[PDB]
């Protein structure tokens, strides 16, 4: 299924820590943020997606449409300018994130009924998964 839409809680996090430290977040933002607890509020429609990261400290929106390249300023992360494309590998949501970090971006799909998110920047790969509630 090519269907993100819902709510989806975090049941695991592994290496979002190397994934900031790649990104060259401060000590004191990231030692809170590895802490942390996220929500994915996900509306897709077609090839039109909005989502919603939440926690107690960091959040990230972003609204794009998949196969149109867009301009993206990371304003609550890392502060940089990336050009964005989003596309379809199979079932694959694939992010791919041009600018100074080498492959960055992320990739995300359902595998039985819960959300994997892979966050990447440099060697780091982050893995989250998450649950519909
Ligand atoms: C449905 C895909 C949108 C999306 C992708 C994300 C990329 C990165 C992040 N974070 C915080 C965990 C790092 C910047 C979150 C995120 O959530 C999404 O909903």
């Amino acid at each position: 299924t090519r269907d993100f839409n819902g709510t989806w809680e975090m049941e695991s996090n592994e290496n979002f820590e190397g994934y900031m430290k790649a990104l060259d977040i401060d000590f004191a933002t990231r030692k809170i943020a590895v802490r942390l607890t996220f929500t994915l509020v996900i509306d897709q429609d077609g090839d039109n997606f909005k989502c919603k990261a939440t926690s107690t400290f960091l959040n990230y929106d972003v609204d794009f449409t998949v196969g149109v390249e867009f301009d993206e300023y990371t304003k609550s992360l890392d502060n940089r300018h990336v050009k964005a494309l989003v596309t379809w590998e199979g079932d694959v949501l694939v992010c791919v994130q041009k600018g100074e970090k080498e492959n960055r971006g992320w990739k995300k799909w359902i595998e039985g009924d819960k959300l994997y998110l892979e966050l990447t920047c440099g060697d780091q790969v982050c893995r989250q998964v998450f649950k519909k509630k």
